[PDB]
Formats: structure tokens, C-alpha cells, sequence
């Protein structure tokens, strides 16, 4: 945040400006060392937007090892689906090509064939499928604070 002062006359910290405080992308972006660190931060920021307090609560959903809401901040390992299918490969473009990739969304960590919520789908975390009737589908992944 901008306490309107001298602030911004110091070399960014994430941790005093993002993450104890709320901040912009540019005050992310200052505070980090690429484009990239950014984008990937940003995605992760914004899907924990609402799971800010406590710092514990605010850290798990940041490390991503279960879901939050949507599961927007899920950047665990589950790569099957609901239904027991194995993921398709992000980058693979078969048996599906992916209209949702490492360019149209920067940041939301589409590696290997890991479960993702790239576009905020309603049902969570998924993946294409290596089906090829099956575009699609979600998987299951713990939800943050659940049982
Ligand atoms: C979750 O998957 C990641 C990515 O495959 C695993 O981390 C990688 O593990 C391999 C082998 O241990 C290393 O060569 C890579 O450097 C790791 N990638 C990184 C650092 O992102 C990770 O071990 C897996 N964890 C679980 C829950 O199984
Ligand atoms: C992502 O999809 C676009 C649109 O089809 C394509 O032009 C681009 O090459 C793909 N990029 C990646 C990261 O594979
Ligand atoms: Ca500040
Ligand atoms: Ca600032
Ligand atoms: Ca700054
Ligand atoms: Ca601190
Ligand atoms: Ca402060
Ligand atoms: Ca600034
Ligand atoms: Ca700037």
C-alpha cells in the first residue's frame, strides 16, 4: 500500500507492501525481479483476495496445496480428474488443443498435467483430459480449512 509519504522512495519488499499490507500489481511488480515473478504472484494475490486474515490462513492460501473459493490459488499436484482420468499435458496439443495456455493466462502455473482453475471455472480446479471425448473435466483437491 501507498502510504502517501516518502514510501515509494524505498526499494520494494513484498512482504512489507504485498503481504503485510494490500498492494497494486506496479507495487508487486517493483518489488519483484521479473515480468514473470509478476504475473505468477499477481494470480496467486488476487485468488487469495478474500482469504487475507489471519497471516495463516492468508499463507496457506498462497502456497496453494489446497483450494480457496474457486481454487483460482490451487497449485498442488492432483492430476486425474473427478472421474478418474489422467490429465492431459498443458502443453500438449492432443487429444484436445488447449484454448487456455502458458500465454493467454501468464501466472497461473499450467505445468506439467497438475489440476488448475486458470479461468475461475464455477466447479474448480481442472484440466483437459486425456480422453478424447471428454474436453474437460474437474478434479478433486482439498479445500482450505475444510475438515
Ligand atoms: C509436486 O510436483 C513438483 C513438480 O514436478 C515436484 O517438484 C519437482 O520435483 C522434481 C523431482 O523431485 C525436481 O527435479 C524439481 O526441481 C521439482 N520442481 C520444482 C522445484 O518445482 C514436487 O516434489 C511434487 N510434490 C509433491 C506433493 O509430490
Ligand atoms: C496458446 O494458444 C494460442 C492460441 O491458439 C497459440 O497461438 C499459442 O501458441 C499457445 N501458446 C502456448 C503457451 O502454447
Ligand atoms: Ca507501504
Ligand atoms: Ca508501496
Ligand atoms: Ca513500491
Ligand atoms: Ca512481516
Ligand atoms: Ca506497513
Ligand atoms: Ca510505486
Ligand atoms: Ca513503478
Amino acid at each position: 500500500a501507498n502510504k502517501g509519504f516518502l514510501e515509494e522512495v524505498r526499494k520494494g519488499n513484498l512482504e512489507r507492501e504485498c503481504l503485510e499490507e494490500p498492494c497494486s500489481r506496479e507495487e508487486a511488480f517493483e518489488a519483484l525481479e521479473s515480468l514473470s515473478a509478476t504475473d505468477a504472484f499477481w494470480a496467486k494475490y488476487t485468488a487469495c483476495e478474500s482469504a487475507r486474515n489471519p497471516r495463516e490462513k492468508l499463507n496457506e492460501c498462497l502456497e496453494g496445496n489446497c483450494a480457496e473459493g474457486v481454487g483460482m490459488n490451487y497449485r498442488g499436484n492432483v492430476s486425474v480428474t473427478r472421474s478418474g482420468i489422467e490429465c492431459q499435458l498443458w502443453r500438449s496439443r492432443y487429444p484436445h488443443k488447449p484454448e487456455i495456455n502458458s500465454t493467454t493466462h501468464p501466472g497461473a502455473d499450467l505445468r506439467e498435467n497438475f489440476c488448475r482453475n486458470p479461468d475461475g471455472s464455477i466447479t474448480g480446479p481442472w484440466c483437459y483430459t486425456t480422453s478424447p471425448t471428454l474436453r474437460r473435466e474437474e478434479c478433486s483437491v482439498p479445500v482450505c480449512g475444510q475438515d
